[PDB]
Order: C-alpha cells, then structure tokens, then sequence
C-alpha cells in the first residue's frame, strides 16, 4: 500500500515544460524536470492525457489509445519518461479516458457510418422522438443537448461532455475488452496506475427517462449522469480482469460522489478502487442547482469547507481512503479563489496546504501549487477553455440567465484556463516554460511568483510544501491517524486533531485575514506539544492557547 504513503504531483504536460521550443509542453520537457518534481519530494506523477487526440478537450478526447499526440512526442519518448520516472524511485499515474472517445477515433468514424458496421454497438445510439427531436432532455457538462443527430444514419448519439465526445457502451463486452486491452499494454510497459476520468459515468441508465423539470432550463444534467445500475459491476470486472495482476494505484474522477459512493469504490473488501477525487469540496461555493451550474458563485464559506471535509474525513476513517486536493487542471488557484494572492499569499498558500496535508488520505500537488501560482488577469478573448465558450454562448447569448459582466467575474474565479498558464520557472521571457511562443500567455504575475525565486527564498512556499512532504515521511501518524474536528463552530479557525498509537497531532490554521483565538478543549489542556511546521517566525510551543496571526497556520505533535 505505497499508494496510502504517496504523494502525488499532477503535471498538465501541454503547460509543463516546452524542451522543442513550440510553445507547447512535451514529454522530453517533463524528463528533463523529473529532478526538480523528486527534490520536491513527490513521489508518484500523474500526467494527463498525452495519448493521440485532436484536443477538442485538450487530450480528453482520445482518437488513439495506443499512440502519443505528435506534439507530446511519441510512444518512444512516453517508454523514456516511464523508465527516467522509475530510475529516480518514482511511480507513473496515466489518465484512462474510457467513459467516451474523440469523435476521430476509428472506432467512431466507423460507427458512425451505417448500422451493419461492426463498430456501431461501440457508441450510444438512439432514435429521434416522433417531432425529430432528441432522445431526451439530458445535457451535455459542456452545455447544450447530450445528443447530437447523425444525418446519414438517421440517429442521435450520446456524449455527456462536448460532440466531439462520443460516449462508449460499456454494455457491450467489447467495448469493455477493449479498454482492458489497452489498460493492459501500459501496464505491461510499466505504468504504474490510472486515474479514471469520470469514471462515474461510464454505466448508463439504459431506459435513458427523461428528467422531471421545472422549466428553468431545456437540458439538464442530475442525478442520471453518474452512479449508474452497472457502475460496480464494471469497476470489480475491470478490477477481476486487469488491476488485480498488477501493483498498482487507482484514483477515480467520481463524478456525483457523495460518502456512500465513496465506500462503494474505495473499501477494499469490495475490489474496486484504491481512492477516488469527490467534488463535493469544490462544490461549496456554487449554488446547489442553478442553471448557470458552477458559475453561479457564492462566497467562500469556512464552515461549509469543515463540515465537509469532516464528513468525508469521518465517512472513510477506518474503511476506504481519501484523496486530498484543492487544485488541479480543472479548479482555479484555490489562493486566488478562496484567499488572499497579494500581500498575505505565501501565508495564505501555506495555511490551505497545512489544513490540507494534515488530514488522512493521498495528497495531491498540482503543478505550480507549490510555488503559489494565482488565477491570471487575461481578458475573456485569452482564455481557450470550450467549457468557457460554449457556457458564454448558453448563459449569455442565448438564454440570457447570467449577463455578460457576472459571466467574465465568474470565469475570473473558476476558470480552467487559470490552472492551464504555463509553469512559471523563472523571471525571463514566457517564465522559462519555451523559447517559443507558448499556446496560451503566461500569467503576467510571473516575474514575482516562478521556481527561481522560491529556490532562492528560504520563506517560500515551495520550501514550506517540501516540508510538509518530508513530515508525512517522518510522522506515520500524518498517514494513518484517525481525525475529530475541533472548535466546530468557529467561523475563522480550521483546527483538527489526529490519534495514532498514542500520539497527537494537532493542527489549528486561521483561514481568515483576521486576527483569531484557538483555545484546545478540555480534554487537551495538560498536552505538551512539539512543533513542527509553521508559516510565521515566532515560536511557542504553548499551543492550549494561540492567538493566530492572518493566515497563520501550526502544527504539532505531543510529546
Ligand atoms: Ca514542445
């Protein structure tokens, strides 16, 4: 079970390293900051997709299972960084995208062609209703229909994200032994694990009902869109057929997760997964169901982040396991969404860290996290996110449910693209990231904010995540301990103590710019405690009683 010790850095590679000097990020560039990842600490990467995909989703649209986009490199240079991964100690996560493919993968461009082709059964294809319209009133994630018309054969097929999307028949046995095929021929080759994009949408309801509505909106994505009949099914066959011959890790995309769900998947009784990434912490700060869906923006809302993160910590205290992230290729820059990226920054960077890597579960680091990276300034016209354009063209133009000037402020907080600017290296031209044009503009904060200055600067916060990277290595309590949430209530303190054989930990961090009061419950008061990781100077090891600076975030241990 390495993979309950990991810590794990996400690269976005198309936005890593350009070594070729096209602007985009390629295979050869993440080999050559493999050291950079190691002396972090991290010791399992996992890249996104960098298999052959015409990028309607940026790699997410897969054409060939087997093959690199041209621009990542090729297959030769993907064995390269799997050996230089595994030279260095490390494992390698790939992404499985098997909930759909491109719309220019063979297999859809033949099933597409006529209803004799062997590869029809592949996809989901469906009448018209009566008035030609579509099967249902599902939506796609990426706005409008989840379906959309074949003229040739005279059907609908089924895609949850964009048309170019098509989504598999995970009924048909074939579709399934494809996938297997492919898990295999990695594997085999010595990836490490996946990390399943959406991998809780990959069983249909097959009577595919239409939703009940209230008629504020034509299409609509709920509770059909994940946790179908078959899902379990699937993942224990998957897990029969393939990962169980293998020593691997396993993290689910699990799309509508809640607790329950997440028992489902990650209790190792039942054979599926190891953990899977819920999105129920990033889901706080939107509106339950609008139809703006996350654009709908609400304030940052301490309490609703602990009660959550506490029933997830409590749901899988002694069965399954959790993942732990605020950042990836699809979140913004939690600094900037939920904190302070100016003058309090490097505290506020390293108090959601500490609050984070304290608890029980993987930690996941996305790239640039660790040197504070920030949401970008860049007008609308910059951004390239299709979920962007398409949500503009939906809300805005067309149905007129967000004006154009709550639009740009939501897309300001909660646009992917502010996870996708380049990896800001150092202070010269596009950041060190190429010598190139990059795809999309660096973040014009990178002068101040790149791995140059966080090396030179022993205050950093790159210095602050190696270390808690290096505790977790030390404490086996910070892997395996158990959690209770303390000072509940408080609408400025996130504090928690960990039990393990024992030992204490206590971790207590201000998630305000004001000033607070952490006082320990009565049960704690006689403890003596060591710190170990601090992100203010001034050192008292006197933690029944601390008045916390902005930011401030501590942990420590008994003695
Ligand atoms: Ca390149």
């Amino acid at each position: 079970e390495w993979w309950k010790e990991a810590v794990v850095y996400q690269i976005y590679p198309r936005s890593f390293y350009d070594a070729n000097g096209d602007g985009f990020g390629d295979l050869q560039g993440v080999i050559q900051k493999l050291d950079y990842i190691k002396n972090l600490g991290a010791d399992v990467i996992w890249l996104s997709p960098v298999f052959d995909s015409p990028q309607d989703d940026n790699g997410y649209d897969i054409s060939d299972y087997k093959n690199m986009y041209e621009k990542f490199g090729t297959n030769e240079d993907m064995f390269q960084l799997i050996d230089e991964v595994h030279k260095r100690g490390m494992k390698i996560v790939m992404d499985l995208v098997v909930n759909h493919t491109s719309d220019e993968h063979a297999w859809f461009a033949e099933s597409r062609k006529s209803k004799d082709n062997p590869y029809r059964d592949y996809y989901l294809w469906k009448d018209p209703k009566p008035d030609g319209s579509e099967p249902n009133n599902w939506g796609s994630i990426f706005s409008g229909s989840a379906w959309t018309y074949d003229e040739g054969t005279g059907q609908y097929y089924l895609h949850y994200f964009s048309k170019k999307q098509p989504d598999l028949n995970w009924e048909n046995e074939a579709v399934r032994r494809e996938v297997y095929d492919v898990m295999r021929f990695w594997m085999d080759r010595g990836v490490d694990g996946w990390r399943m994009d959406v991998i809780g949408s990959i069983s249909k309801y097959t009577d595919f009902p239409d939703y009940e509505t209230d008629h504020s909106r034509s299409y609509i994505v709920g509770r059909y869109h994940s946790n179908g009949p078959r899902l379990h099914e699937f993942i224990q066959e998957m897990n029969r057929e393939v990962l169980s011959h293998y020593d691997c890790m396993t993290v689910g995309e699990a799309n509508g997760s809640d607790i329950e769900e997440a028992k489902k998947y990650t209790d190792a009784s039942r054979q599926e997964l190891n953990m899977i990434f819920t999105f129920e912490h990033m889901d706080i700060d939107k509106e339950q169901n609008s139809p703006n869906g996350k654009w709908q923006i609400k304030p940052f809302d301490l309490i609703a982040l602990k009660k959550t993160m506490t029933r997830w910590q409590t749901g899988l205290m002694n069965v399954g396991w959790n993942t732990l992230y605020f950042e990836n290729h699809d979140q913004p820059r939690v600094i900037s969404r939920w904190g302070n990226d100016r003058k309090l920054r490097k505290e506020c960077a390293k108090a959601f860290a500490t609050v984070l890597h304290g608890m029980k579960g993987t930690p996941f680091i996305y790239q640039g996290e660790e040197i504070g990276m920030v949401n970008s300034d860049m007008p609308l016209e910059m951004y390239d996110d299709l979920e962007i354009k398409n949500a503009y063209r939906e809300l805005v133009v067309e149905n007129k449910t967000m004006s154009e000037k709550e639009f740009v402020k939501a897309v300001m907080i909660k646009g992917r693209d502010h996870a996708r600017t380049p990896m800001q290296w150092d202070a010269g031209k596009h950041a060190g990231f190429t010598a190139g044009d990059p795809w999309i503009p660096v973040n014009s904060r990178y002068q101040d904010i790149n791995v140059k200055e966080s090396l030179e600067d022993q205050d950093s916060i790159f210095f602050y995540y190696q270390k808690l990277i290096q505790l977790r290595k030390q404490y086996k309590i910070m892997i395996y301990g158990d959690y209770q949430l303390l000072q509940e209530n408080d609408p400025q303190v996130f504090s928690y103590l960990r039990e393990y054989r024992g030992e204490k930990l206590l971790v207590v961090v201000n998630l305000s710019e004001e000033k607070a009061l952490f006082e320990a419950p009565p049960e704690l008061i006689h403890e003596r405690w060591k710190v170990l990781i601090r992100n203010y100077p001034q050192e008292r090891a006197d933690l029944k009683s601390i008045s916390l600076k902005p930011y401030e975030a501590v942990m420590g241990i008994s003695i």
